[PDB]
């Protein structure tokens, strides 16, 4: 059963258990109490299945350890950083923590019933701790600082994955995730779709607004940039529109460059069909120039 350290044996005022008054108030509401000064029993705490507390200025969930049966936690738009108090919530199934600053993800390591996790807009770069959640079904990681998604190769139960608005170029870790149905990858740095070829169960796929930044090359009148953009079959994607009246002579994008232009670009576009999913693979390759 629960740890004695995580159980109350006497009626205890809410405010003494939940150190952050915002979270204490949340519990008071959940339990329909008049005030955080009111006592609660463990039986009352055990009855909490779901906490909805978005946009509540919560800085700490200290005390939540006393809620062994909580399965759903909606905590979007708060001021959380540390999620250690969640560690032993073995029944947690849904955890929404968008718009916080949660980075220490190994506190989730023993949440083996967690099926849906949302951590959008947390400033996260390191998702390695997610390796301990192989049962995950939905994962939302939009608007973060992620580059390395290596660990996602272990999340073979995901059917929904959002990685939009990160800094990802290497999507090879996704290649074996054939259970995927909804995959959101817009606003990354993706130029090569080979990784997606086998995702036969996709229904929704977003691949637009990629930004691909090349290392600077020398400014010269006859400028050449090799096209590196690849479709799911490995073939080059012909540029859509090339800046500065440039042209494409496969495989090279070419410009007759003016002295006063110091960066060129091209937009690429490829319609993608993978199983039922139809997607716009779209982006821009930017080529800064140096003297």
């Amino acid at each position: 059963g629960p740890l004695g350290s995580e159980t109350i044996t006497v009626p205890t005022p809410i405010k003494q258990i939940f150190s952050d008054d915002a979270f204490a108030e949340t519990i008071k509401d959940n339990l329909k109490k008049k005030s955080v000064t009111d006592a609660v029993t463990q039986n009352e705490l055990n009855s909490i299945d779901q906490i909805i507390a978005n946009n509540s200025d919560i800085k700490s969930v200290q005390g939540i350890q006393y809620l062994p049966n909580v399965t759903k936690l909606f905590l979007n738009g708060n001021k959380l950083t540390d999620i250690k108090p969640l560690a032993n919530l073995k029944n947690l199934g849904w955890l929404f923590l968008d718009e916080n600053k949660v980075k220490d993800l190994s506190s989730l390591k023993d949440l083996k019933k967690l099926k849906s996790l949302s951590l959008e807009h947390n400033g996260i770069s390191d998702i390695n701790g997610l390796v301990h959640l192989p049962q995950l079904e939905s994962l939302y990681l939009g608007n973060n600082k992620i580059t390395d998604i290596t660990v996602l190769s272990r999340l073979t139960k995901l059917d929904t994955l959002s990685l939009e608005d990160n800094q990802i170029s290497d999507i090879v870790p996704l290649a074996g995730l054939t259970k995927l149905q909804n995959l959101y990858l817009s606003k990354n740095h993706i130029s090569d779709l080979r990784a997606l070829a086998g995702l036969k169960n996709l229904d929704v796929l977003e691949l637009f607004s990629q930004e691909c930044l090349n290392k600077p090359i020398n400014h010269q009148s006859n400028l050449v940039v090799p096209n590196t953009v690849k479709n799911t079959d490995g073939s080059l994607v012909t540029p859509e529109i090339i800046s500065d009246d440039g042209d494409y002579e496969k495989p090279n994008v070419k410009w007759h460059l003016p002295e006063f232009t110091n960066e060129v670009s091209f937009i690429f576009y490829q319609p993608v069909t993978i199983g039922k999913a139809k997607a716009r693979f779209h982006g821009r390759v930017t080529q800064p120039l140096k003297e």
